[PDB]
């Protein structure tokens, strides 16, 4: 078993796969997690989302590396069995945009906020290939946003980055809050470096009211959670300012 430094354990429901887990969330959802091997710390657990949408399969985020993202797409091949129309990944980092190289070489489709690909060059990442824009309460423009199915994209405002997006996946109970959202136990809102601590509680609160009825929250570094991650989320931001 994997035994991250950060980021949830492996319990019963898990599933290895080389040198990632997946967990089925519902029967058309399933969560990656994949490991950034920090020299001296240990592990880094990263989740994102994969999605089942009749017979295309959806992907959120990428994992840390390119080999990673491969053998997530090596996942899906064998035990999905279906195409990867596209990926939405969250925002300019490592754990979310990690590995595009291997979603481009795959043939499959890009999308990320407009700003998320404008700061890719600053922070050594690859851009989507092509970008989402968001309305003025924070919701993505359709028409940037072409067949995609269940995903329904939302710009929460700036939190953990100015370019942090969320996911709900519609016709399921499920939202996906990436680094944005920690989890309901958690001591610290992570790497504060690049976040707008000023409107990150804002943002939190604005992602909860965008997706009221998900009772399933998921995030990028604990097991997916109650929506007391988004409440405890607000609270610790709430500090900040
Ligand atoms: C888990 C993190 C504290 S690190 C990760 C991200 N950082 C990276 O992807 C870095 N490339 C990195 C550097 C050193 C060690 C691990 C990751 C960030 O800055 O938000 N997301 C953070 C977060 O979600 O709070």
């Amino acid at each position: 078993a994997i035994r991250p430094t950060i980021g949830q354990q492996m319990e019963t429901g898990d599933q290895r796969f080389g040198d990632l887990v997946f967990r089925q969330l519902a029967p058309n959802v399933w969560q990656h997690t994949s490991y950034l091997d920090v020299p001296g710390f240990g592990a880094v657990a990263s989740n994102g989302l994969i999605v089942r949408d009749g017979g295309r399969v959806l992907v959120v985020d990428t994992a840390w590396t390119d080999d990673q993202t491969a053998q997530i797409l090596n996942w899906i091949k064998q035990e999905i069995n279906l195409p990867v129309a596209l990926a939405v990944v969250t925002h300019a980092h490592q754990d979310k945009m990690g590995g595009m190289d291997a979603l481009h070489a795959a043939g499959i489709a890009t999308y990320a906020n407009a700003l998320s690909n404008q700061l890719a060059p600053q922070e050594g990442m690859v851009a989507a290939q092509h970008s989402l824009t968001f309305a003025a309460n924070g919701w993505v423009e359709p028409a940037t946003a072409p067949n995609f199915g269940p995903l329904k994209v939302f710009y929460p405002g700036p939190g953990h980055t100015s370019d942090n997006i969320t996911v709900g996946i519609d016709g399921t109970d499920i939202a996906f809050g990436g680094c944005l959202i920690k989890d309901s136990k958690a001591k610290s809102l992570g790497n504060l470096g690049d976040a707008d601590t000023e409107h990150y509680a804002a943002s939190a609160r604005a992602f909860g009211a965008a997706f009221p009825k998900a009772s399933m929250i998921v995030m990028s570094h604990s097991a997916p959670d109650s929506r007391a991650a988004i409440t405890h989320t607000a609270r610790m931001a709430d500090k900040l300012r």
